[PDB]
């Protein structure tokens, strides 16, 4: 019981940083803490978020022991803006180039919704590298469910052909991102959030370019549909935890994740929505905890 | 006494949940707090507010061990905004619908303006189900009172023809719902109130299909009128308490009540306008307790 | 058979003229033509309406010899917008000086909507002057009709109360004046009418201090009903005629004007709504040209 | 060759009428000409139109000896915008309810977009009232082409999703009719059309209630399939017609009238996209004239 | 003598007819008229322009029989506005493809501003398909003056840096394109123009996307800037025509052009700003005419 | 280290104070703190900035007992926006008679942006008068990084053109103040800062006449450079530090600095980009505090 509590979790301020890494022409905006030596857990959100989705899991991440990198990708949050590069293969190399100018080889990896599909590029295109992979909320393209969705006309995806229609989708939302942000994240959660904290991800997404940057990603499912079902004719090898919330996509992570890995396990949150790492932290943070554990 | 104290009382984020509940055609948020197993306090609000007008009334009423349960009505605050279901009697079969999905099946009622006419509209339909009612702030319709607002042309309901205007009351306020609805509160209270109260009632009146449900609860007035005219022919059995300032509905919210129900009581609050909850809730609260012993 | 038609009639533009004048504080504008010895008409338009409404009436009363003086009354149109003086017993003084300043003092006089309340004004203070009043479309107040509009709750005037609330009218609909006005025209016309004719007067009623003298006629109508109440004590001793359309008020003009004079006859204007000299200009005229001879 | 001539066609002012119509409780606009005793052929327009489409249609029918009715529509154009009422199958009462108060029984049919869905409508409840019908541009809900386009994802019904999001719809359109307007018809044409004729169906979008009226046509297709599905177990005895451009539709207008009709014969516009009133009126003209006295 | 006539030239309506022509994923629009079987004479305009700059120039080519093409390149006008494709290589080929789509392979070639940019990597690309290239006001990148202009920092260019901010370039001007752009031609012009013709361009800049697909094609300049320095290490062989008024560019156009081709021949037009085919058409036409004859 | 923490530091409040001069035309606000009789030391912010840019800097400067003014200059901050002198020199002269003012005549002067050449104009014109001076951040106009800059057509000078545009920048950029100038800082810091604090420059360029008078330091530009140039052929005698990030101009703004001045030492920040006050403060006043022993 208890009425929602917006803002970082309490002594976040000390223990996290805010910092931009140049890679060969976008600059990348992320949060991150934790032992500089331990293993590295990176955190992708989706749209319409920003590294603020993983606030009340990175402290526990790094209460453990590892190394948090929460980031913003490419157009998001306040990382560049740049033309293009918004499908998902090559956003997975801005992640990489990034990872690697922070010493790292291997690391664990985490992303949801669009996130989900870039961290699952990163899996795809060099496997070695993934140690482990979490998948959350959100099939990704070239999955049966995914096709599914689409075939069904599936009313949760309504937005997807607005997205898609290059400046008109900008021109109807600049101006009221606050009121579509969260009325979108509204008719989705199944947990009461604070209207401040969605605010956070709505002030982001008003901001010069943040929405163009944003539709690119739906603009380029075409494309990474192609290249996603290329990349499924190789399962992956390492270990893949699925994860939703049962009053939403729920089991269907886990049929989305088998259909692309050969170590797949999973769980459903109970009365938890389709935003896992906002509703209920606390059962996320487990999960990831004992998925990193040996 | 001093100066107005805007926000949420001290503690009271401990102490109480958002909750929603999915029903048929749509899902409903309350807020509620207080001992799970103890007598259900149903609460409705009215026009232009949301569950936050018994800020002030929910904690010592859980205090003493009820359940309760603060409804946003289909099409205020965070709940749904469907395309229809807006006479007031469909809407208290939402909320006996969310009733009896958190386990309970009897209760007690309190509710203003609408939510008053909703609180009736249960009691009429379920008479069983409703062990008491508190009527506060708001004549109902097919009462005299309400028919001699109208009559009189009243300077008070001079809202009703600009509501029941399809669009057009959508097209003029989309936008200036804060001052439009600061105005309609000041002009209606006596206790100096705070504008960061009011503007939590206007923020959510800004959402996207806010000003249109709110609206269509005016538009359905009609349906209303002849609806609750064939209740009050059966006069109401439960025990009916009846509430209001004395600067604005004062004693005909005792008279109107009259007409309605059997075995009543009332009170008039002194020093005190329009919005019983948000101006006094102290005379409220204490009146409730003791209604409810 | 035909489309709407905007604009003025063919020759309208080489027989009338706009003119301007200086009272003692009010400058008003109005539209004349016809010769300058004629006997003086003096035409009222009401709310949302200039002059312009008369346009299709003007020209057969001037070919007939009348001297035609279409009026924008005290705040609306091109006229001046001053602070106070909208109750119509004052707003028929202005046009009384306007009258007396352009050399005459007997006229006949043709009002509707807030006009032919001004008319009626005019009438009760001065009936030595007034020798023939036509009255068109709408009620007085202090009528039986009017005040039964009231009781009722007549859907046609919700916006009343919309239009007496001060500051609040003004912001809701500045910026908004065509969409508003539009849509008030056209759901109480019957004859299809172009929306470049309406949108002249909803251009006008956009300019600075429009919005605001035009509310201050409604913001009037309390005091309007006790002056007129004290008026209707004498009823009126010059001859009467009583207009509106078959699909809006109908005979209730009639009913109307015979609470206010002894000698009064009327007729209901046939497949027309609401704005008589903008629908069916034809029947008007006629109607007009035959009551002055 | 010539560049594009805006506005009504010469003559049009003295021959047609502005008229409305008062059913039971909304009250219907329309324009009307040619003889008061001719047979009389009802036009329905669709979104984002009025009957300002027909207009270069409505003169050369008239003058053929046919008494020409175009409707606005409930909700469209200076029609009524009530509350609800807008399932196809009661759009057509409203449309039958008004050809009785004008003392007509039998009339040919003319429809497009979601007029041709009221049109079909009319024809599959009063089939004896229905001489003739034609049927322009777009496909019907429950037949295959239409739920193929569904399946598909096809681009071209991206707004099928938006304008069912009640209040969104309205909130991120109102005060950019034009320019969302023009934009929809523009991608969809492929003859040029001027500026100045398209505004006037976007100006009409912009009056109080007129894009809400609007969006509720697309809110009702669920409720639309269920009962057309239902309509089309018995296809229609009447001969019918079926036209669209080749740079749109096409023959598959042909395909889908087959699916609800005995007596079906089609022709495909050359050089024509989707509006076909507006781009090929001289083809359409000839062909609606040759199938009527058939 | 005469004030400037707004509009296109008498006749071009019957004359020249609208189209599109759909390629792998763009659509572009065009104007076209004369003869089909008469060589092939493509126009490219610039920024802040469309093929409607050409208006004055049109006609005299078609009559002399020249079968004219004016074309709204990738992302002006009525033409799609992709995601990119606005480095001027890739623009030549999107002309080319539709030149082909029309039947011809070898055409004349006109461009300013953009165009001419355009226009050089199709000549350079395809130097066998273009018969004669005229190069009009601009300088194209890679050449000296174009570095001189850049190095300098020449005010006339001082919007490059600006137009090179993505996002901020869009949110700063959207909704002020007519102030924006009429002010950035009168700026530049000698001759007076007539607003109505200006704002033909200022309204197409102001539809949805075209105040990104324009700045694009400056957030290019340094791709082809590499991509014209590997150009010029082959100068065009077919001949090549400068023209600049000598209140701009002027003689400059021809220092330009000589760095790009062999065989180069240029004029200076009287009284004329930067604007050619705005200000000067009469002295536009007849260097043309003779230069393609 | 953890998250930026936006505001003045702990316990400003009650060491620092506004003040305003009033000179012969112009007003100038500027904030100080610290003992009265100390060696003084004048801070000069630049755009888009006001004095709240040296809010981590002067506690610790004057807690050793250094009289900090910390100065909007002519057109920034809280000071009035005057037709004329935006020429850095004259801006110069406006400093030293608030120095002369506050019975100073001898002081520290330390600039950045605008602010530097103001804060070299003062040494220029008044040798004597400058114990020492602290160049940060942006070359001064007149040397040889500030005509590279231009020659190179520097990306982060994509602004000057712009800003030069008299009534242009200003009709784009109102209204959009907080956008465009969080875009601008952001896009040439290295240390992530907060929102709120970039917010404070944002809230004044958007008073009244604080876009204009900017603006009209950088149409000043052309007559800086003049006479720049003219002062820097007398090098400056006193010490003069210089400072920059290694992300912006790193260590040509030592560079730039030796062109001026003969007693010259700098360092270059680690790790920071242009705003060396706002990213790394902790190292400029170590920096600061040594240069001053």
């Amino acid at each position: 019981p208890g009425m929602p509590a917006p803002g970082l979790p309490a002594g976040f301020e000390r223990r996290f940083s805010r910092r931009y890494a140049q890679l060969d022409d976008v600059r990348l905006h992320y949060v991150t803490g934790g032992p500089d030596d331990g293993e590295m857990v990176v955190l992708l959100h989706g749209w319409p978020q920003t590294w603020y989705t993983w606030r009340h899991v990175m402290p526990a991440l790094a209460e453990d022991g590892y190394r948090v990198v929460a980031v913003d990708y490419r157009g998001a949050g306040e990382s560049d803006k740049p033309l293009g590069g918004y499908d998902k293969a090559s956003m997975a190399g801005d992640i990489r180039a990034l990872v690697h100018q922070l010493g790292a080889t291997r690391i664990h990896l985490v992303g949801r919704s669009i996130g989900v599909m870039v961290a699952y590029a990163y899996a795809a295109q060099w496997p070695t590298e993934i140690v482990k992979l979490a998948m959350l909320d959100v099939p990704v393209p070239g999955t049966r469910i995914w096709d599914e969705a689409k075939a069904s006309a599936d009313p949760q995806i309504w937005h997807f052909g607005l997205h898609q229609q290059r400046d008109i989708a900008e021109m109807l939302i600049a101006g009221k991102e606050r009121a579509y942000i969260l009325d979108f994240y509204k008719k989705r959660t199944h947990v009461a959030l604070s209207n401040d904290d969605i605010a956070v991800y709505a002030d982001a997404y008003a901001a010069p370019g943040a929405l163009r940057a944003g539709f690119e990603l739906y603009r380029a499912f075409p494309q990474d549909e192609t290249r996603f079902k290329a990349f499924m004719k190789h399962k992956l090898p390492m270990p893949v935890l699925a994860l939703a919330g049962d009053k939403s996509n729920g089991a269907k992570e886990l049929d989305m994740a088998r259909e692309l890995a050969l170590d797949v396990r999973g769980a459903v949150a109970p009365n938890t929505g389709h935003w896992l790492p906002d509703e209920n932290p606390a059962f996320l943070t487990r999960q990831l905890l004992d998925f990193f554990r040996e």
